[PDB]
């Protein structure tokens, strides 16, 4: 089946925070009113039996001292007192601060995304699903023992290690969002078996500053890991079907060479051309076919188990009617039924938040660096296959681009 994560205490978590407000709630809920809840079986949040289970959990990945201050934050914030200054120095030290400030759910919101993501891999692991998606999940930002980029704790690396860790395995993670996957490359930038792909903006001073040249080089891992991270950082302005060219081939070929037994595709939303960022100008169309249905659709054609997450997206209603679309597609290119969207956003709890003219569609009217890129990428794969000693024929691949 299609598996999809929500509940009810789920729900309400995902919906506590001050950045994301109720984004979540009107995602689920434009999906409800577009009759695809019946299609999709619903994965359970994952819980644990013990405190020190949770823990064991979370400090697979994360350092046990960020997580007991990140619990201390919220307690702090459920209290009236200001924090006191050896307390404002602990969490400063832990960049909990700033852009990850705390508020009176801060711990419960960043462990729920846990609670999903884990038991969607969980759910691709035991056959229960072929493809699993989690909208309250995807915070790629946070690393070991530091919140970044309102990223408090990275359920991506919490999943992928699950899946790693089930079997040799390996596991291709694709990065849609805006921004670069940082985190997620951190995490196994010495590790061959998870080799990652972030397609993103760089530019000078544009948050978080990696994925891109450091005549400067491009780095790729390390050790074992060397060349098993890979980066496309593109210019201001992109439409869908420059973006899908640019990363079409690339997918291709990593599928090829590296034949993942599972793939993890973030799909943040902050490139749309009607996000408030105003960088990139993909759509939700689909007939110019948007490059996130277009890359999704590509995924799922290699049939392979696969989890899909959300992350950044700061326009919700427009958030909303792309995860639709992708949720729709994915039961489509799985099940091999046809689902029938209409043009026009149903009546339902949110209505309101699509005006003034309530349609499915964003309200939007729409290389030689690029060619650069592909030779830089295609000897980079090269040379990760070299290293791990992988069959493929360079032919069938070159070709590609
Ligand atoms: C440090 O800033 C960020 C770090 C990470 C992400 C992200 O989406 N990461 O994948 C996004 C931002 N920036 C913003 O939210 C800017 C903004 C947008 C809407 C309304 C007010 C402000
Ligand atoms: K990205
Ligand atoms: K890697
Ligand atoms: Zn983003």
């Amino acid at each position: 089946s299609v598996g999809i994560v929500y509940g009810d205490q789920y729900r309400q978590l995902c919906c506590s925070s001050p950045k994301f407000g109720d984004r979540y709630a009107l995602v689920m809920d434009l999906i409800n009113a577009y009759k695809l809840i019946p299609e999709l079986s619903r994965v359970p949040p994952l819980q644990w039996d013990s405190p020190s289970r949770m823990y064991e959990a979370v400090t697979a990945f994360h350092s046990t001292e960020y997580v007991d201050a990140l619990k201390k934050l919220q307690m702090l914030h459920c209290e009236e007192k200001e924090l006191t200054a050896d307390d404002e120095l602990l969490m400063d030290s832990f960049s909990l601060n700033y852009d990850c400030p705390g508020f009176p759910s801060v711990f419960d919101y960043s462990l729920a995304a846990v609670q999903g993501s884990l038991a969607a891999a969980s759910a691709l692991i035991c056959r229960h699903c072929e493809v699993v998606i989690n909208w309250g999940g995807g915070w790629h930002h946070a690393k070991r023992s530091e919140a970044s980029g309102f990223c408090y704790l990275n359920d991506i690396v919490l999943a992928i290690h699950r899946l790693v860790s089930s079997t040799q395995t390996r596991v291709l993670y694709v990065d849609l969002d805006l921004h670069h996957g940082d985190g997620v490359e951190e995490a196994f930038w010495y590790s061959p078996r998870v080799v990652t792909f972030s397609v993103h903006h760089a530019s000078p001073g544009f948050f978080p500053g990696t994925g891109t040249w450091n005549l400067p080089i491009f780095l790729n891992g390390a050790g074992r890991g060397r060349f098993s991270a890979f980066n496309l950082p593109l210019e201001e302005g992109i439409n869908d079907l420059d973006w899908s060219n640019a990363i079409g081939p690339i997918l291709d070929s990593l599928n090829i060479v590296i034949q993942p037994s599972y793939v993890v595709v973030q799909c943040g939303a902050d490139c749309l051309a009607t996000d408030p960022h105003r960088i990139f100008r993909l759509t939700n169309f689909y007939p110019s076919l948007s490059g996130y249905l277009y890359a999704i659709k590509k995924i799922l054609s290699w049939k392979v188990p696969t989890l899909i997450l959300g992350g950044g997206g700061y326009n919700f209603p427009d958030t909303a009617r792309l995860w639709t679309r992708v949720t729709a597609l994915t039961i489509e290119e799985v099940k091999g039924k046809k689902m029938t969207i209409s043009p026009e956003i149903p009546e339902h709890s949110y209505f309101s938040r699509y005006g003034p003219d309530f349609e499915l569609d964003i309200d939007y009217f729409p290389l030689d660096s690029i060619q650069k890129h592909h030779r830089r990428i295609l000897e980079q794969l090269r040379n990760y296959a070299d290293l791990n000693k992988l069959i493929y024929d360079y032919d069938q691949v070159y070709q590609l681009y």
